[PDB]
């Protein structure tokens, strides 16, 4: 129900949740099961598009979407995000409902996921910091006398948002804010684990009046949406998700522009000059917000020896006075992850660590198939460079904790890892400060704070094995747009006189 | 000898140029044969490393290459490639020699390519046009309240640039100064069809100063190079080629950053109020320069009825008065092409326009197993989308012409190739010339001159299958540097009061 | 009444409007009439402040104010704008109808006023699009090696917005705007001539929460402005008005950061290939638009020899088929000038023109005391240069026509004005218009339309005499904000290794 | 000698420096006498031109200089400057042996000032940096739909650059430098004082082939060179000099563009947490540079109590053992003032701080007309702001030394005077750097460092009484530039479809 009044299906006993193939609802392939973590139990079906309608659907955004997108005004196009967003808000508690039940999002996250999704749409207007072209003489090089050039943005025509579990109602929100704002098309294709969130957006959006061909959900799941990829009338891919899908992504798409956020986790490193207070309890968020699922969890603590012992020993008194259970207690901190299957991985990597001389400071028991408490495991440096916990990313409430002489080793702890996100560095010194920035191998560095990217207020992005590009108001315009440049020629036309 | 005193081998009977393996030049991999176009004839040999050695050098490149390239500070690095670009500047018969011998390019043409080279070198200053970062306040968010943001570049590591034959020596010298610029360190992989010129750039650099071990030069050929692009040590790769085989780079590269310059043709449109002259002598110079071997080459020619006659006569006339023979005459204007193979696909490709009721209107005739007339080839407007002049990119002299009733035709013509590098428009009314540059899918628009990319003063790239990304003084920096994102925490701290 | 509920006094028998005093409506200096140019009757009357009431206002301002907008997040700011927007935009016809009246304004151009303020407001956030700071590493030279710079914009502190009378109201919300979105509080200055639409704004931008002591309103006539002007707590000048008052204001206030909007007239030249409907309609509303009192108004139009004609002809029927009278007929075009005495000068000019052999092809009539026809006056080249309508703005709606052999001569007589705003070109032709383009010397060229300033979505100001600086969304930054530049200093300190 | 071979007149006993007219070295205006502060003695005579001179230089510079400067490319105007560079640096004792004698600056600081004109000249490729324009398309506003506007900077015409004494030789080279590379033709009035450095610098640019017409050097003295500001071809004025001569400046030119560099002191703030030895070290040397006459001249130094003791006694030990004597000796660090008067001046405000409870830490001591001891006066913070050395710049080399509580108080202090041109702040912690950072009302801080302007590198400039606008490498561009707004007009010409 709600805005989704004629879309959904009540077909036999849960509610069926159509694809949208840029113009009507609909779809004729494999319907598919959306469970909870809360409960393993299904809430919704979801309606995959047969092969004939993804081809279809194609073909409409390409000769017609990228058209309407592109030929309809920015200031109309801002006017249907800013209506989209006050649809949303709205309709904020039903939206929140299903981020708790299909996502397993605390109630608190879940009002914040909404609303980030609302305030993207509505400052849109930022975005435009980045808008204008160049204007370039040519009278400094004699080659290009009496020449100039002008380079100027362009829609690239169709955008495909491949979108992850974490995020499922912002994330596709953002990219098509993003997308559409510059004039392109946008095929939507949702993690299968919880598209939803995804549905109640789109439905939004076309209800605000967005070009109903120019816009696309697919609800296919994994490598069926491969077919979206590699088709040339895809000109960018904006993914977020794992390395491993990242990777099988661009060698499936080949030559096209794309946006890898790829995640893995990020270390944060604390200086005997800290406040410690505020490193505890920002590291200890870090750590354990929505049960650690989120790119820039923090996975690794370094602490220089004078301010180690209390440091570890602050968070993990915040970790352990936690209160893990169902999402919608607004008492609850930690809800469930996101499978089963998570959780496993989780335990195997705790019993990991301790095997290579790990010791569990907060945390280490699993409460239920998908449930467990956030963990912090102390480990000398000497030899956590050989533990899972360290070398990968366990998507699951757990981080390291490892006593350091100085910045140079943390430093050269942190670059250890595959992965180069963000990085969070507390203390107040500028000179140390300076040189963990220039040195630390990170898309980007947070000074005293925990890594936050909220609306992509500041860009962010990946380094490493954590992608490559930036999401982030006014950035996110150099993936889903190309140069055009135009060069004129007045060579002995008169306009100049030999300059 | 030259400058390649102590490192060419006169082994046997042919001079044998080594790999430069980030330090010193060697190889202990099959030696390759190195042929002229002018001859068919072996004019040297060059030595491909093992596969121990690429391992180790791309190992040398990481681990001491980007930090020799990154630690010499930038204005010690315009120093080096001043220097390099006096040393060719000096050694400039021998550059043009070489590669009049080597890739079968005129004199005059070899000439200005050694010139572009060194031009490029000399103006490396302007690059920093786009050196500046960004600062961004936090104030206009309640989110980021006394929070405070600074977006700098950096470089990315190692830089793999793979070169093309068609120039095979500024093509070399331009990724590397806009890789280095930045502080990368590189790896150079040149078209084991004319590598000769690389090797006596990456020399002259290495006597200017370069950092010994953050460049390298490795004479693998074709899919030898894989292993480069492939490997996690490379963070980008710049590559100019044929569409096909840069598919294939990326489908192995995976995640990384990519500049894809893979050329197709350029169509070149002239309106009935254009200057028949100037278009005739630049149409004709589009079609012919280096043999139609430029990824800028033009390849259609579409004018409005009332001057397609005038038009057409006149680049034909231009066509057949060309004199054909060996690229040294500076009499000749049109050498051989790179094999006897591309001579055999022009020669295919003309009969299938004329079997498709296309009339050839100037040339037509080959020379010899690598000698051909540029040919003018015209056609119906109702078949020339089914010829494969049309269709695909025939690497060599050849243009079809095309007449259309006006500009809507013109440009549907022009975008109705699979390609979209440049286009050039020839006219004077401001509307129409503003209607072809917003609807013409190419990464750049000519107006009143044949598309020339030079050293780059202007970016350009491709659209569709041309490419993705831009190469151009400034804008390279996109491709061969990464984002770093400093986000300053003042919250509560007392430097804003509410504010 | 109205949003002036409380401030307005009805004191006798006509409304008495306060000045703002920065915190308080009041004031107890000589009071004021303002008359209406419809039928020179007092429509109300203003109360200056006492030099002590100045003096006190200054100092609240600097004191106070300066850290009330400033300490204001720019999110609050723009709430308060959009605030401010509304409130305007559901007393529209009051803010028209004052303008109709007070100023003598069509209504149609009244409310297209209101619109234009409303809009400004609005659109306060793409004024952010030049917000951003610079990030400048000091590698380049060796004397700045491991150094560093960040360069950022900050308020000045205090703005003086001097305000002419021809936009009362859109003037003071545009100046207001754009030094309270940067932090700076504000000293309007409206034209005692119609102050009230200001009074209104002002009012409605306090109730929208405009900190109260950020924000003054001095109902001070000419020379007692100077007070203001001079004083060192006001750190910048924004004004608008004529040549000659700009030039006092710079020699009474010194050294300070300017932005001087100095109109005078613009000419518009019309080429052979242009659209001579859509010329001759573009330039009739030029000349005659709100009786030609806009910093815009077309005073010169020059057309090649060829259409002089048929332009000429098309421009004089459109301006006498103008019905003149009182604003509030949606019917009447043209209503009164401001004052008998500007058409006074307005009818000397026509006969001097006369006299210098100048013949009138419409219009020439007076009408009234403030009642005129709009004039277009036929003239020699070889005389009109003499003549006052060419050497001097005749603020009113008249111009000269003069036919010219080419563009050369076009160009030569519009720069022979003293003035350099703008200039418009009718035309189609690419090379004429570039050259036009780089020889008018004026601050802003219209290709094939009127010179229309808007609510400044593209920046104006003028050369020559036109004044100094530009205002416009985004651009107005430069003239109500001052650099400041950090330097940072790590050398020795291990940032850096020699780089 | 030497560059001045045929210009010099050695009349009658000492060389005769003629004036450069746009065209003809020359002048029939009253000789003046030229001495030096080492010894009081005549040194040389320049000839002023007379009235006429002005006149007719004015009147070429303006018809004819803006076109020479204007239409040389600027690839022409990079190689002009480069080859003067060339030709200063091989004079360059020459250059420096008449700056030590006229200006009376010790050897090293002379050289210094060479090497940095030729620097400033040959780094003119980076002022390019923001030579860009901007492209604004038109569909984000109803009201500017199918519309799209260029902005791009224009030369204004003919720049007044007006120099002061202390830099005779780098600022004439600068304000000619910025304002010759955009295209703009320079009137340059050195101080009368020591303008020799002027000459020989004019001298190098015409040997190098700057446009003969397109500069001009008038050796007018004070209050003549009026008549060059008040003229209307003078579309700017760059002056460095006194806040009073810089407020007649602007009130004598009335509207035109201004920089104005009008110095003023700079307090340097050390907190209890700065490396002692280098800010004792850094701001001894900020205190007695060239004697103090500097513009960035340390004029207070603020240290927090806990270390205000070491931190004033190190720079007065470092101040006392300072030679001072005749600027030759390699070994003298402190040479002579300008002028008796000024050294007059100086001691006058130190018995005032005596007499209001000061007491001298170091120096004191007079040497004789022209020489004296660089002094440190210590002085309670309450009695300080009465001070002739706190509310006034001392030119000469004496600073105030005073204890303070906190950052809060320093900062206080530090805006109490009425400059505000840059500030330097020792320290480590960030939240304190920042904080001081925001509230300084300076155009510039350095970070553990003395403020020192260099080539401008950075830009700087100032607030308060210390000027407005700024000098620097690109920013320089926008007081000698103004912008040109192009409109194009496509509304209904079908190239945009609603959009
Ligand atoms: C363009 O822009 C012009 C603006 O219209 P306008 O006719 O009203 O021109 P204007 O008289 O030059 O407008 C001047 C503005 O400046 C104020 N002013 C006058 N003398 C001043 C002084 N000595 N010091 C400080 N401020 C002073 C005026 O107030 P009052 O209205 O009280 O004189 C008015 O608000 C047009 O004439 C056209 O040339
Ligand atoms: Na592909
Ligand atoms: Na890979
Ligand atoms: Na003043
Ligand atoms: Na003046």
């Amino acid at each position: 129900a709600g805005l989704l009044e004629g879309v959904i299906k009540e077909k036999g006993g849960v509610p069926v949740y159509p694809s949208y193939l840029a113009g009507e609802w609909g779809g004729s392939g494999q319907e598919i099961e959306v469970k909870s973590p809360i409960d393993l139990a299904t809430i919704a079906k979801v309606i995959s598009p047969s092969r004939e309608e993804v081809e279809r659907t194609l073909d409409v955004l390409f000769k017609r979407g990228r058209w309407s997108a592109r030929d309809m005004p920015g200031t109309e196009r801002l006017a249907v995000l800013r209506k989209a967003a006050d649809i949303i808000e709205r309709n904020l508690d039903v939206f929140a409902e299903v981020l708790v039940m299909n996502a397993g999002k605390p109630k608190s996250a879940a009002v914040g996921e909404v609303k980030a999704a609302v305030d993207r749409l509505r400052l849109a207007e930022l975005d435009l910091k980045k808008i204008g072209g160049d204007y370039i003489p040519g009278d400094w090089t004699y080659d290009t006398l009496e020449t100039e050039g002008l380079v100027r943005r362009e829609p690239l025509g169709v955008v495909a948002a491949i979108t992850p579990f974490n995020y499922p109602l912002f994330d596709a929100v953002n990219k098509i804010t993003y997308s559409f704002i510059y004039g392109n098309a946008v095929v939507v294709k949702p993690s299968i684990s919880d598209p939803l969130p995804a549905a109640m957006a789109v439905k939004a959006l076309l209800d605000a009046g967005f070009p109903p061909d120019a816009i696309a959900l697919l609800n296919l799941p994994g490598k069926e949406a491969e077919k979206i990829v590699a088709d040339d009338r895809v000109a960018a891919v904006s993914f977020t998700g794992s390395t491993e899908v990242g990777e099988r992504v661009v060698k499936v798409g080949g030559v096209k522009q794309y946006v890898m956020e790829l995640g893995g986790g990020d270390p944060a490193i604390v200086l005997e000059d800290a406040d410690l207070d505020l490193a505890a309890d920002k590291i200890a968020r870090g750590i354990y917000s929505y049960a650690g699922q989120r790119c820039d969890a923090i996975k690794l603590v370094l602490a220089e020896r004078p301010v180690y012992g209390k440091l570890v020993e602050e968070v993990a008194k915040r970790l352990s006075s936690l209160r893990v259970g169902d999402p919608r207690d607004p008492t609850v901190d930690v809800g469930p992850l996101i499978s089963p299957s998570a959780v496993d991985e989780m335990m195997a990597a705790i019993e990991d660590a301790v095997e290579k001389g790990g010791r569990v400071l907060a945390g280490g028991r699993r409460l239920g198939p998908t449930y467990v408490q956030p963990t912090f495991v102390e480990a000398p440096a000497d030899r956590v460079k050989d533990m899972v916990l360290y070398k990968r990313e366990v998507f699951a409430p757990v981080a390291l904790a490892v006593e350091v002489k100085d910045l140079d080793q943390a430093i050269e702890l942190a670059n250890g890892r595959p992965y180069g996100l963000d990085a969070a560095v507390f203390g107040r010194d500028v000179v140390k400060i300076r040189r963990a920035v220039r040195l630390l191998e990170v898309g980007a560095i947070y000074i005293n704070d925990m890594p936050r990217h909220g609306i992509g207020y500041y860009p962010f992005g990946g380094r490493k094995k954590s992608g490559v590009f930036r999401e982030g108001i006014g950035y996110a315009v150099e993936a889903v747009t190309a140069y055009k440049t135009i060069v004129f020629n007045y060579k002995g036309k008169g306009v100049w006189k030999y300059e």
